[PDB]
């Protein structure tokens, strides 16, 4: 395996010591394979349903629950025969929760798809090699190809390994590197080595990357690297080495787990410390077993009271909902947990072309020199109407319409555009529109031609179909395209050698038409065509040319410029070696400049404002383009990244400038920069790590497989709907319309989702707090079980689940985007809020406990044990002659529990209205504000009633319907909550900073 692109064909045949005609010898193959491994990507990690299930049972809370599920299962295995049969329902349900919860997580991971797996979609199953053991070519399994052995590839074939090309068996070799480099059009390959050893893939012209397809031709080559060593394998590793943090809310959930675990434990010690006097009791097992059974069944209750068993159910459903809501807005969220992290984006890095702009190129300014008379000079600027690739528009000089033909200079310019260009136009009748056939920038020159047909060649009486390439093919027939010197990033330009065809044109026969970067080509021009004549390119004329070139790329226009020239006396045909990108630059010299063409890549409508939104939303936007920084910066001003007069010294760098900086300034640059032009692949990944060293949540756009590494490392990777599949499977979200503004839209829903999501979480949590309080008093005072595990779960999964999810539909704040990005480390409940719930729980804990006790003593239905130890109720059948002239079974009664459970239920509907706003009073933000809320509160209540009356139910919950007067008591207990909160809110509102 090597750096073959820089090495020559021999040197490579040398390195591996393999014969180009024999290939590797069967021995060499065994040796080579055992030294370089199979040419395949690392096997998938092996996870079992077992590990997958065990993982479900790793969470701390899930464990705490599983444990209690047993204390319960055992406790229920100790009931009194017929005194109870429903005994086994408490433990059975907790399991269903855990069983359910597991089933979810799994059916969650089986349906998951690995971004690293997608890559294997680019590995052909078979390949063709030439080995010593046979005369003719052999079609083996890609996996068995080895670095060194000879391989031949042809059209259709997907490249197997990273190959250095030895000799092209065809006239030309075209490849589709789209995925790995991002060049839609098939490029041309050669055999000559590339000097630079640190070259980027795009410039390795003698290289075949594994996974890309061969568009046209047939060639032979020696395998540079295989497996994880190839260009794609290097990506697989960056991705496999990339580790992703958990959603801040996912973190908070682990945080809350550890903590709950502590508290519960302390509660136990406290409770025990409370009933310490028991160490001063007569020594004899007077319910030694009846007392332990008691605590254990309080243990299980305490557990289901501290864990919000319906919260993950609610979050998952709120995420799924908003998700669809976004799908509507072209924002396709792949991972639900992300809708949150999205909301916290503080930096968005977007590619320019496809997403910030339309990528619908069009030329709207031309200019040909009009006169050179020493120092005096005058150009001929023009403007061209139309943004579409449609052959409709006109040409104007000072806004005044013109027939292009009248200018000789334009007749030349025009041809160059049709001849040099490989792209073309087509018109699909189904959609009734003109379509770009080749590349955006060339296919533009195509429509430019059409719109200015120099010869007036009448075409009006044509259909749109044929109208598409009319004026080009006109010029296509004039000259004969002999051969083309393709584009090369060194000389930044391409050309075409042309013959006159039919005689009478013989004189000035062979010509050479060039088009490339202005500074580039113009430095190679010794002449300038003024009409049909020519004149020595002089300094004055050159300054004037390069001056206009800058107003066009730097001015409010933000235009990309193409210099069009011509070599009048092109080197003799045979004196040219048409297969070495290196010499083409030398063949494209001694040129006479004819004129430049400025085209535009209009920004999308909804982009301007989207950029403004981010300003208000405190989100930094960083552009990633291919433009030079001169125009890059212009485009950045045009859309809003920069002000029109804003300084941009240390806020816009280029791929080189950046690299030329020491790791320190490099880092410093990233916290201020916004426009990054002509950026290599490595970069996207460095810019992310730096933005991260500043604790920022960044978003990164990408389309091809080369972006996957970056995408997988950005907090939120955004892939293009039109982009590769690997790219998509590597990103958290996809943009159907590839439109950047869709990003901003997505981010806004994230802030909206987390806002509502935020509340129902605070809501379900407080209720769990109050539930615990109840249990704590129940045991701290030795009272009869006010609330039972079975009941609690119902209230936690259903009675509170409905109000909870509904709170997820709270009307979004109007200013959501006028506030900076949320801090991930922001806790959900602290400070003053901590205290309110500290107080609310403290309340319901009292309301629930007391509600039940009040039935025992003080009620007309219940036996007033009033102001007498209801508490020592356990020692009762024995001690009855003392303080017990009644039946020791009242305590098992349902009325009492059915009391607390009702006060709990009504207090949780009340606390659901208080959760409509953290600090706004209901008198201000009335409950009717969120209809869904009220609706569910009804569904909930009726559900509560259901389990009270419908016969089968009451029995298992240990609940007996209570009459019209007991109910009124529930109200006198619950309702005060609303007031307690209004007060506590008023405090926040008024005094405490707020
Ligand atoms: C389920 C409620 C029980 C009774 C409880 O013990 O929870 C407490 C504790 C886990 C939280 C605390 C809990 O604190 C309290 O209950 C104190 C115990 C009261 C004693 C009652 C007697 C039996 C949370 C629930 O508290 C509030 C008032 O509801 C608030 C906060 O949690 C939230 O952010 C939810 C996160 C998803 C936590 O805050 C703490 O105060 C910080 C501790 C270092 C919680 O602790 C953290 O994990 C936080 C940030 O999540
Ligand atoms: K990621």
């Amino acid at each position: 395996m090597e750096a073959a692109h820089s090495k020559s064909t021999e040197e490579c045949l040398a390195y591996f010591g393999v014969s180009e005609t024999t290939g590797l010898t069967p021995d060499q193959v065994k040796r080579h394979l055992e030294k370089y491994g199979h040419n395949e990507l690392p096997a998938e990690e092996g996870k079992s349903l077992w590990e997958l299930v065990i993982e479900q049972f790793e969470d701390l809370l899930v464990r705490i629950l599983l444990l209690a599920a047993c204390i319960s299962f055992v406790l229920a295995w100790f009931e009194e025969g017929e005194e109870t049969i429903t005994a086994f329902v408490e433990p059975f349900v907790i399991l269903l929760i855990l069983i359910a919860n597991a089933i979810v997580g799994v059916w969650q991971e089986r349906n998951a798809e690995n971004a690293i797996e997608a890559l294997k979609e680019y590995e052909p199953e078979m390949g063709k090699v030439y080995r010593a053991d046979r005369k003719s070519v052999q079609r083996i399994k890609a996996r068995d190809i080895v670095p060194g052995d000879i391989v031949e590839v042809a059209v259709g074939d997907k490249v197997p390994a990273d190959i250095r090309i030895l000799s092209i068996k065809s006239t030309t070799l075209r490849v589709d590197q789209s995925i790995l480099t991002g060049e839609s059009v098939s490029v041309i390959k050669h055999t000559e080595p590339v000097p630079d050893p640190r070259a980027v893939n795009q410039d390795k012209k003698n290289m075949l990357f594994s996974g890309t397809n061969i568009a046209a031709g047939k060639a032979l080559g020696i395998v540079a690297t295989t497996g994880v060593s190839t260009e794609i394998g290097k990506i697989r590793d960056q991705m496999a080495a990339t580790e992703q943090d958990k959603t801040p809310l996912q973190q908070k959930l682990d945080e809350f787990g550890e903590q709950l675990s502590k508290v519960i434990s302390l509660i136990c010690v406290a409770v025990w410390l409370i009933n310490i006097g028991h160490f001063n009791d007569p020594v004899h097992g007077g319910s030694w077993i009846r007392g332990a059974i008691y605590y254990f069944k309080i243990a299980v209750a305490l557990a289901v009271a501290a864990i919000p068993e319906g919260l993950p159910a609610v979050i998952t459903t709120c995420l799924a909902l908003g998700t669809r809501r976004m799908a509507k807005k072209n924002a396709i969220v792949r991972s639900l947990p992300s809708v949150e992290t999205l909301g916290c984006t503080s930096v968005i890095c977007s590619d320019k072309t496809g997403t910030l702009t339309t990528n619908q190129m069009s030329v709207c300014k031309m200019f040909i020199i009009d006169k050179v008379d020493g120092d005096f000079c005058s150009l001929n600027e023009f403007s061209i109407t139309g943004s579409t690739y449609a052959p409709e528009g006109e040409v104007l000089k000072n806004d005044k319409p013109i027939r292009s033909g009248q200018f000789d200079g334009l007749v030349e310019l025009a041809t160059i555009c049709a001849l040099c260009n490989d792209s073309s136009l087509d018109f699909n009748e189904t959609k009734g529109v003109y379509e770009k056939v080749g590349e955006a920038t060339e296919t533009a020159l195509t429509t430019l031609v059409e719109k200015m047909n120099v010869f007036n060649t009448e075409v009006r009486n044509l259909s749109k179909v044929e109208r598409a390439n009319a004026c080009n093919s006109v010029i296509r027939q004039l000259m004969k395209k002999e051969f083309t010197l393709e584009f090369s990033r060194d000389r930044k330009s391409m050309s075409v050698y042309c013959s006159p065809a039919k005689s009478s044109r013989a004189a000035v026969g062979n010509k050479m038409f060039v088009k490339g970067a202005p500074e580039g080509v113009i430095d190679r021009c010794n002449y300038v065509r003024v009409g049909t004549t020519r004149v020595p390119m002089t300094g004055p004329v050159k300054e004037k040319i390069l001056s206009v070139i800058k107003e066009w790329g730097t001015g409010r226009d933000t235009l990309r410029c193409l210099a069009l020239a011509t070599r009048d006396t092109p080197p003799k045909r045979e004196e040219m070696v048409l297969d070495d990108s290196s010499r083409f630059m030398e063949y494209e010299t001694d040129l006479t400049f004819v004129g430049v063409v400025g085209m535009l890549d209009p920004p999308r409508k909804e982009v301007m404002g989207s950029i403004q939104l981010c300003r208000d939303a405190g989100i930094r936007v960083i552009m990633i383009t291919g433009d030079n920084k001169g125009t890059a910066i212009a485009i950045c001003r045009r859309i809003g990244i920069f002000g029109e007069n804003e300084e941009v010294a240390d806020r816009a760098y280029t791929g080189r400038e950046f690299d030329d900086l020491p790791l320190a300034e490099q880092r410093e640059a990233c916290r201020r920069a916004c426009c990054f032009a002509r950026v290599e692949p490595s970069h996207k990944s460095k810019i992310v790590e730096y933005l991260q060293s500043y604790d920022e949540i960044t978003a990164m756009t990408g389309d091809g497989v080369n972006d996957a590494p970056a995408l997988k490392k950005a907090e939120i990777g955004i892939a293009m709907g039109s982009g590769t599949a690997v790219a998509k499977t590597a990103s958290e979200m996809v943009l159907a319309d590839d439109n950047f503004s869709t990003i901003v839209a997505a981010v806004e829903e994230g802030r909206a989702i987390y806002n509502n999501m935020k509340q129902f979480i605070r809501y379900l949590i407080s209720s769990n707090v109050g539930e615990v309080v109840c249990i704590f008093l129940t045991a701290a005072l030795g009272l009869p079980e006010a609330l039972i595990p079975v009941q609690l779960l119902w209230v936690n999964l259903v009675t509170d689940g409905l109000p909870a999810t509904a709170l997820g539909f709270n009307p979004p704040d109007l200013d959501i985007m006028d506030r900076p990005p949320r801090s991930p480390k922001e806790p959900l409940i602290s400070g003053w809020l901590f205290f309110r719930y500290m107080a609310i729980g403290g309340y319901v804990g009292a309301a629930t406990v007391g509600a039940a006790a009040w039935w025992f003593m003080y009620a007309e239905d219940g036996p007033g044990v009033t102001y007498h130890q209801l508490t020592h109720f356990m020692q009762c059948t024995e001690d009855h002659p003392h303080f017990e002239g009644l039946d020791c079974e009242i305590f098992e009664a349902p009325e009492p529990m059915t009391m607390a459970l009702s006060v709990l239920v009504t207090i949780e509907m009340c606390n659901a209205l208080n959760s409509l706003s953290e600090n706004q009073s209901l008198m201000r933000m009335p409950p009717w504000v969120n209809i869904w809320l009220l609706g569910s509160i009804c569904l909930s209540m009726s559900l509560h009633f259901l389990i009270l009356y419908v016969d089968p139910l009451p029995m298992i919950f240990k609940l007996k319907a209570l009459d019209l007067t007991q109910w009124l008591m529930v109200l006198k207990i619950s309702l005060p909550v609303i007031g307690l909160d209004e007060i506590l809110k008023f405090i926040a509102r008024n005094y405490l900073e707020g």
